Formats: structure tokens, sequence, C-alpha cells
């Protein structure tokens, strides 16, 4: 089997991407944030505290003939941005882009933090990291991908995120029309439950490539590119007037700037992030200070190849017995 679904930016900054997902019988379609940095499929629901729902579409398990309470199971998750959610668990039929999993754990939110409430466009998350990070207790649950894997034509999914445009998540096949040149594969460590890999270095603009190992995660659920302070300083040093602002919470730059590109290494291959991808616009409405899309990972504890990086590539998440990650230009 295979699946193919379009993913769409939630706003003009590509802050996140939503993908329609069919849950239950008859289908209830919710727009979920596919997150390769976590491993829970959770939804706004008929059980979510009413004051914490503001425009989201909810899953109502009582209206699904295939929903079953997973008795005794609870979940609770905290994300890197400080947001959180928790609740109980149903199993139900879940389909993405024509690919169906029966008996998927659908985690129903009883509580969500303010960041989720305030984002009316995101009806929940669909985790695509390794199932060892799943938070359901006392019986840990599998991700949608893990459950689908045995039925897939090939044990892979791909992320093809757009810059200010829709893109695609495919399951079970590699669309050879979706990228240019060849795909370069690189080793993954699953030790921390992430799609963790080592970039071979970087360049700023038209500068020389610096060969240096940068361990980090491929994380579709993180907006920006978070890299070591040394790398980030070298980037922003090439932008007149750019500075790190503790009051704003990262690097800012004059909105009048033209940003240089940023290149990262994948083995001997190179992925180029255009300068425009690194512009996250005014820090507040009407400001002439703009927020940078490359930020320091210092104090996160991990480097994160978020959407800023991933949307510059066609990315293969290879869930074969020995997992790997592939990157191609597009």
């Amino acid at each position: 089997s295979t699946g193919s679904a379009t993913t769409t930016p939630i706003d003009s900054l590509d802050d996140a991407y939503i993908t329609p997902v069919q849950i239950g019988t008859p289908a209830q379609t919710l727009n979920l944030d596919f997150d390769t940095g976590s491993s829970d499929l959770w939804v706004f629901s008929s059980e979510t505290t009413a004051s914490e729902v503001d425009g989201q579409t909810i899953y109502t398990p009582s209206k699904s003939t295939t929903a079953k309470l997973l008795s005794g199971a609870t979940w609770s998750i905290s994300y890197g941005d400080g947001s959180s959610s928790s609740g109980d668990v149903y199993t139900d039929t879940v389909s993405v882009g024509g690919l169906t999993v029966t008996g998927q754990a659908v985690e129903s939110a009883k509580k969500v933090s303010s960041s989720f409430t305030e984002d009316s466009t995101i009806d929940g998350l669909l985790g695509l990291a390794f199932s060892t990070l799943n938070t359901v207790s006392p019986t840990q649950q599998k991700t949608f991908f893990d459950n689908a894997k045995a039925s897939l034509d090939s044990p892979v999914f791909t992320a093809d995120l757009g810059y200010h445009a829709p893109g695609t998540y495919n399951f079970g096949f590699i669309d050879t029309t979706a990228y240019t040149g060849s795909i370069t594969y690189t080793a993954v460590s699953t030790k921390q439950g992430f799609w963790e890999w080592t970039s071979t270095g970087y360049a700023v603009g038209s500068g020389t490539f610096k060969s240096t190992s940068i361990d980090g995660i491929a994380d579709t659920g993180t907006t920006l590119l978070y890299l070591p302070a040394t790398v980030v300083s070298a980037y922003w040093a090439q932008v007149s007037g750019a500075k790190s602002s503790s009051s704003v919470g990262g690097y800012v730059f004059p909105c009048s700037a033209t940003l240089p590109s940023f290149t990262f290494g994948v083995g001997s291959a190179r992925i180029v992030i255009p300068g425009d991808y690194i512009d996250f616009g005014p820090i507040s409405t009407g400001s002439s200070s703009c927020f940078g899309g490359i930020q320091s990972s210092a104090g996160i504890g991990i480097n994160i190849f978020g959407d800023v990086a991933l949307k510059a590539a066609f990315v293969v998440f290879n869930g074969a017995t020995t997992p790997t990650l592939g990157f191609a230009s597009k």
C-alpha cells in the first residue's frame, strides 16, 4: 500500500504545516501537524476542556462506530517550545492520503496549553519519530508509520515541504519526479528516539564550506533551524545590523536586509537554503526589526533541522531495519 497527502502552511510565515487526516467511521477529517520530532497522535476532541478550544475541529469518538476506549490508558506530553497536552486514549481507524491503519491509538486531549488553543488551524499532532518516545501509559503505543509499515510497498515516508506553498507527505514510495539529481542517504541514530543524523558542515552565502560534524534531528514539527552558537554567529555576522536580542529571544535583523543563503552538508552533498527562507518577518506588526530563521541551539541541548532546512530538500525517512535519512535538492 501507499498514501499521499498534501501538506499546507498554516500562515504566511510557514510557522507549521497541516495535513488532512481521516479518523473514525464515518470519517471525521482533522488537520494535523505531522511531527517527525514526536511520537504521539493526539487530537482536539469532545473531551477537551471547552475553554481551551477556540476554532479547532474536534474528534468525537462517540460518533465513530469503530472507536474503542483503550481502557486505563493516559498520555501527557511536553514539547521543546514549552507547550503541552494530555488526556486519554481511543483506538480507531486512521487514514492519511488513502493509506489506512486500523487500531491506531488516537490520543484524545482533555487539556491543551495556550499555544495550542490559540492556533485555530491545528486540530492535533501526528507523531512520526520512533515509537519509543510515545507517552501513552501504562502500555506504550505505536505511531501511524510504525503501524502502517508492514503494509507499505517500501518502509519509508517522505517530506516535501513548500516555501510559502503546499507540499506533500508520501508513505510507502519515493516519488522520483519530486526531486532533482540523486538522493544522498546518511546514517541515523535512534538512541534518543529521533531521526538523528550528522551533517558534514556548512557554508554561509557564497563562502567556503566548513567541514565540521553537526549532530541534529530532522524535525518537521519545529519551524526554525537551530544550530551551534558558533555556526549561527558566523551566519548573522554576514548581515549588516543583525544581532542577538535577549528581549526578543534570538537573532533579529533589519527588515531592509537581503539575507545570504545557508548551505548544509549531507555526506558529500550540499543542500542550499535560500536567504528568503530565513526571513520570519517583523518581530511585531509594523516593526522594522525582523526575526531570523536560523537561531542558536545553545540551551536546547540538541541541534534541530526544522522546517527552514527541510523545506529546501526532498527528505526520505527510511524506516527499514537499519533506518537512514535521505536528502535531495528539488
